[PDB]
């Protein structure tokens, strides 16, 4: 119930959501969820291969893998920036 | 656009809500936050002053101001609890 | 008959609610009381078995079962340990 | 907001009203705290001196002061003495 | 190394020694225990229950197990009384 | 007379030790107490200021002073805390 | 050469003294790795399987090894701690 | 008193040796504890600014003040490269 419990709730259910039962994700489900969830990211970020560098980024067990905390530092990465960006527009 | 881009606004507009103008965080205002966005997670601790260890761990400058970046990591660690959580309970 | 009265009751039909007719609380029963009395306070945990460790501590005779009286003592720690927070903070 | 925060509030308060700025019990605060709040005690168990028997068990520093944790005893010896009588009951 | 880890390590290995594979005091374990490690108080405290009075002080649970915790308790109980008359000595 | 006997006194002498004519331990006797018989013990903690939260549940009159009978609580934790993890790993 | 130096190595042949040829620390190498150069350390907390969640925090993959860099961080947070205890205390 | 917990003792030592009684290294006190106590890193590694770069690096408030932690970070990096290079030797 408070908007942060709300907040960290939605991302823990996507994550799951794309996971499946497995709960980890592959290159392919990554590839699903940014599409879906992050289109603001893919579309102003036009490299063909931003998922496969991601995935690389992101799998530091080289086993295909993405587990909720490495997908965790992802979100952390894009909060960041949006956070940036936010304050940067402060003016008038 | 999207539930996930939603979320992280969340996040990013609670920082602001409760920093204010001066765009940081002091430990009282962090205090506040987890007392309205946490309710009970200082209050049923053991330690009453658990929330002066927690800005030692964020305020890596010790200028008593904790910014955006160093919130995250305290979100980051709540959310990967609570995951770990449901993984291991709720099937 | 009075404030103080009213609320020994609330935990007296608190424990028996989630006990049910059996009067006595299994490790489950325990953990849903917590996830839905004290909402967040097993989920932001590090630790994601912390139940386990409480139960450990309430039930002496390893049978798995949680009476009253050893639940009276897992409300008085966190009743404590909120007085604490709130006369350090809230004056 | 649960049904158990909400009780464990009313508790502390009650506490706190009664003990005001110094934040402990002198034996007239208790006497007074259990006339208010613990009617139902005080009207099954006539001795005159109930709450000097109760103060002299509470004050284990023999300080005259009753803090939160030794009144939180007292509660707990009652609610239990409650539920004992209470599940006796349970019957048809 | 220090000289209570020694000590804690002597009540752990006592306890073990007497308990067995089962990690439990039966009564009789306990009596044999009492026998050959408190003659002390057997000695001095002439009850010819002294260990029936005292298994059942520490079996809680009515199982007739006495776990180390319990046995803790007695050692504590000892101890302290020990302590009471050494600090009583202490005169000229 | 006998090795449990032996400890007892151990423990008596440990604590006489350290209390010195007074009789009663301080906060600096108890964190000395530790430093030299549990090398390591409050070194090693994560909060340096770990012996002020054990001070805080020995000394319940706050009057400063740490009797024997409260060292002995001290000592009963770590003792089966210790035994707990010989149970599990020393076969 | 130096007295850093030849304490960056002690640390780098205690790893490898523990790991053997195969070059990584399992579980049961990192426990007797503890139980040998810091006494007391695992044998006094509370939870007697808190090396299963210091292995947690160490094995990234989840493949039950820890490497040299991962050994490292947990050396690091008992050096830190050290030193803050020491601040703290010993002037 | 093991080999390790003798080593983790010379490193705050040193570090408190250099630091003195304001418990923070400036740039000049890590030139000198560089000069004195890593030699092996100093000879090489032969840049002119080695010092200056690895002072940047640590300073992340970027107010000229290394602290004990920051200082671990250098004695991490030093000691796992030490370590790869040891590991590659392992030969015959």
């Amino acid at each position: 119930p408070s908007q942060m419990e709300h907040a960290m709730e939605t991302m823990m259910f996507t994550f799951h959501k794309f996971a499946g039962d497995k709960g980890y994700l592959t290159k392919e489900d990554l590839r699903v969820l940014m599409e879906k969830e992050f289109p603001g990211f893919l579309e102003n970020q036009k490299d063909p291969l931003a998922v496969d560098k991601i995935m690389k980024d992101l799998d530091q067990c080289r086993d295909g893998k993405v587990g909720f905390q490495s997908f965790f530092s992802l979100i952390a990465g894009l909060t960041i920036a949006c956070n940036d960006y936010f304050v940067v527009h402060m003016k008038q």
